[PDB]
């Protein structure tokens, strides 16, 4: 699917809420996916260094 | 404290194969982690350094 | 106002359309804002350190 | 090779103030010259390398 | 998928200080991003890959 | 009190068990308490970061 | 607000390659691409902060 | 051929004519090369890095 | 064997109760053993270095 | 000044295997050089410098 | 003045009149000029050090 | 082994400067050193290396 | 396996001041973890690199 | 006094003996001297930070 | 202003070799050359900033 | 041979007998040989560079 129904607690909404009234963002998705695209990256390069070593 | 979001399907993939690696429990607490990490990133950088100094 | 028409070139679309298609992106404007975010960054170190030096 | 985008009024803002500095020529050049940025953190980045070792 | 763990009183307050400050929800989820942490340390290493050199 | 019981799944226990298993840790408690360490630093500097700052 | 200068062939070469590519649009904007680069090489600088350090 | 004619901008060329005042520089052409060299450097790197991976 | 009587000084043991009185550590041995760490990761990489470049 | 540790069987191999090798004398000279490590990196952590600005 | 006559040596001579046929640079001078600035913002940097701590 | 350069009065004054100061004997040293920075830059550059990898 | 040395007034009191804080048991302990220095750096550099490979 | 009689071990001495036969040093004291340095350097640095926090 | 020094027949090969080069006019100037890389690493050095604070 | 005669100049002749005086150098020969392994080192990498490259 497309949709995901996530429990972030009030303060990290407040957060996501904080960022897109400045106007760096659009909606609360963009910065969830902004979000996972930092852990995404984090996450490949340890995977990456698990197979260049291999 | 529940929020909608529009993930589409690549990073709905990439958040359940981190569930799958058993290192976190809930898509929640993926979701989580990555806030966390962006807000540790928003804090550090120059441009919220360069927004206070207008004070 | 919210929306900008721009002159892109060929290659500089297809590589828009191509994050786009990895699904790391929704639309083409997401990723014409992420990389606005890059340069807003960029732009703001270089002010900061004419603020702070001064 | 006309694109149309969603900025808001913040971003617009400091396209419009990067043009009035005078370091840029038209709101396309700013918008191209953050475009190379993202190809080029995207081509360094270590997601990148991760997905061509899937060949 | 339990563990009985000897904290200390400080290492617990500053659990419970960090799920009272709302970034995460159960105590768990702090210990499992310490172990996250330690795990990327280890294999990150030079002893993890001085120990596989020795194949 | 002392003794705290965690949720860790069925995976990172067998990272803790593997640390103690090597000999480097005596006990799971040894492990997680290491881990808390890491964790503990990282959340001080962005804290130290702020009252610095401000 | 135009400027004549002597590139010299390869250079030449070097930016017309440049708009080839499709990153850029005019040979123009490589030139200010490259005195952006210039400019905030010359502001980080050393020499930059000990000419202002005689005030 | 050897000249080229370019539009700078009113701020641009202040700038440059900054870096000959200061006498580092003898004309606005050894400003310009000097530049396009920063951006060759860099362009140079990252097509390193595309033929290095490959 | 699993213990050991090491000659520490009065100053380097104020330090390791100074650890443990903070709470970051249980025992004295902890100390002791996170140290052992830090010098054994220390000797794995100048030995990494010497495997390596043989 | 003398102290009793639990060390386990590895750790107590690698200290023996430090002096072995020459570069030490006794095994609380090893003991001693891992202590110097780990009071310079508490000394120089954001942990140290944090507890005391609450001053 | 403005002109200074130097005693270089075969080699660097050899080394200029490269980076001259490169086409990157236009002159000896060209050349001279770029290495004066080099070592001119090496030598500011250890001043402007010595007048920080002071 | 002579050669003639347009240096211009500032980077002519920044040279006897150095000179003056002792560190250095003659203009020619100078120049000698800022040509031996130059080449140990050009060396070690990444065009330098993407240079070579056309062979 | 003694060695006799010249260090001087000054390097004798910064070695005597370093047994006297206890962190350091004897004055030979303050030469041996000095040379483990010079040795590791030896070992690390670029020199050493370039003369094992003149093989 | 200027002499100091050390303990040095079989195979720290066989290290300074090479340093010596190498040539880029003339006694076995002036490889320990610059041992000495490079720890006096280490130890200056922690007391800079020491003072500098206070 | 002239200096007898002891180099050793190794180091007296290396500057005879720098000199060989052709970088280096004169045996003196290799000499200056390392004693203002000691000057800079001298007053960049912590020691000389600890040294400096007993005002 | 093992000695060299040197021009050195006042001011570095001066920096030199400051660092014997300090005493972390004994005579002014060890100061030199100290300045030379800088430069050597610094002269190996490069051509250290050199070498793994081709």
């Amino acid at each position: 699917s497309r949709t995901m129904t996530v429990d972030t607690g009030e303060e990290l909404r407040a957060f996501v809420e904080g960022l897109v009234e400045s106007g760096d963002y659009k909606t609360n998705s963009e910065v969830i996916r902004d979000g996972l695209r930092l852990l995404q990256e984090k996450t490949a390069g340890s995977k990456l260094a698990a197979l260049r070593l291999e």
